[PDB]
């Protein structure tokens, strides 16, 4: 019926509901660090969170989300390849099923355990409706999530995951720090792309940062434990939410560094 990432309504199968699944820009792709441009005329990402304000958590089946209170100009990412102002409205990850899958983007092949998705919005469009229809509407903050150390950061979103198992429900989540998800360094990669999952638009503007960040093994093993179904269906556990790696076809992956 609707899609999923399963056999029969994977990612292959996304085409025919999707003619956009074949397009020109699709994301993900694979990072080719040896091909990457680096340009010097890209400037440093600005980053300013210090005023969100996340509102709720919530399993819309596919993933949980985490959103965040976008009417004004509270949480901004503004700088690197990006013109204007863009208002995160919420996060989310996409995991696998072991360690050594579960990211989207891969570095020359390499797969991480997940993907951290910051997705932010043009405000000159007005509202994120608006800027899905443009070549330029989104811009996505990719981060790759590596098993190793704790993250203390993201406990706070592991410790709700109980309370949002299956699928429609939702918890309320305020007062979560953005900051606390983030790398040390904001160098990256950048290259125009679409959204990874249906509808597919190729409105995006993908930002990927060169760092991982590091999770402990225990906190990975949380995301694992949610469900795909809703509450009173057969248990499917949300795993492995990602999708394969797309052609670059005529397009180009620029580097903020050398
Ligand atoms: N993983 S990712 O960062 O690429 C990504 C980010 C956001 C969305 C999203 O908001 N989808 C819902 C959506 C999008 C467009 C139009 C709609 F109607 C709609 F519901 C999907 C994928
Ligand atoms: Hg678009
Ligand atoms: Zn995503």
């Amino acid at each position: 019926h609707h899609w999923g990432y399963g056999k029969h309504n994977g990612p292959e199968h996304w085409h025919k509901d999707f003619p956009i699944a074949k397009g020109e820009r699709q994301s993900p792709v694979d990072i080719d660090t040896h091909t990457a441009k680096y340009d010097p005329s890209l400037k440093p990402l600005s980053v300013s969170y210090d005023q969100a304000t996340s509102l709720r958590i919530l399993n819309n089946g596919h993933a949980f989300n985490v959103e965040f209170d976008d009417s004004q100009d509270k949480a901004v990412l503004k700088g690197g390849p990006l013109d204007g102002t863009y208002r995160l409205i919420q996060f989310h990850f996409h995991w696998g099923s072991l360690d050594g899958q579960g990211s989207e983007h891969t570095v020359d092949k390499k797969k991480y355990a997940a993907e951290l998705h910051l997705v932010h919005w043009n405000t000159k469009y007005g509202d994120v409706g608006k800027a899905v229809q443009q070549p330029d509407g989104l811009a996505v903050l990719g981060i790759f999530l590596k098993v190793g150390s704790a993250k203390p950061g993201l406990q706070k979103v592991v410790d709700v995951l109980d309370s949002i198992k299956t699928k429609g429900k939702s918890a309320d989540f305020t007062n979560f720090d953005p900051r606390g998800l983030l790398p040390e360094s904001l160098d990256y990669w950048t290259y125009p792309g679409s959204l990874t999952t249906p509808p597919l638009l190729e409105c995006v503007t993908w930002i990927v940062l060169k760092e991982p960040i590091s999770v402990s093994s225990e906190q990975v093993l949380k995301f694992r434990k949610l469900n795909f179904n809703g509450e009173g269906e057969p248990e499917e556990l949300m795993v492995d939410n990602w999708r394969p790696a797309q052609p670059l076809k005529n397009r180009q992956i620029k580097a903020s560094f050398k």
